[PDB]
C-alpha cells in the first residue's frame, strides 16, 4: 500500500538522522572504551552482573537493519551505555569517567536530536 511505504519513508528518514546521531555520540568517546560489547572471555562473571549490555556497534547494527522506531528506543540503548559502567566500574576509574564525560557530553547532542524529530516529524 501506498500507506505503507510511506511509513517506510519516515522509518529511513529516521534511520538516516539517527546515524548522525550515533557518529556524533561516538566522536564523544574518543578512547573507544563504548565501541564494542564487553568481552565474556575478558570479563567472565559480566552478565551475573548486568542484564542487559549495550554497546556503539550493537547499537549500529539495530540501526542498519532499521529497528529503532523512534528515538526513545534508542535514548534507552545509549544510556544503557552509561548506566552499565557506572554500576559495573567503581568512581575512582577511567571507565566510570568515561561514561560520565559521554553522558553530558551526548545529552546535548541528544537535546537537538529531539527538536530535529519533533520538527521534522
Amino acid at each position: 500500500s501506498m500507506e505503507q511505504v510511506a511509513m517506510e519513508l519516515r522509518l529511513t528518514e529516521l534511520t538516516r538522522l539517527l546515524r548522525s546521531v550515533l557518529d556524533q555520540l561516538q566522536d564523544k568517546d574518543p578512547a573507544r572504551i563504548f565501541a564494542q560489547p564487553v568481552s565474556l572471555k575478558e570479563v567472565p562473571d559480566y552478565l551475573d552482573h548486568i542484564k542487559h549490555p549495550m554497546d556503539f556497534a550493537t547499537m549500529r547494527k539495530r540501526l542498519e537493519a532499521q529497528g529503532y522506531k523512534n528515538l526513545h528506543e534508542f535514548e534507552e540503548d545509549f544510556d544503557l551505555i552509561i548506566d552499565n559502567c557506572m554500576k559495573y566500574n567503581a568512581r575512582d576509574t577511567v571507565f566510570y569517567r568515561a561514561a560520565v564525560r559521554l553522558r553530558d557530553q551526548g545529552g546535548v547532542v541528544l537535546r537537538q536530536a529531539r527538536r530535529e524529530v519533533d520538527s521534522i516529524g
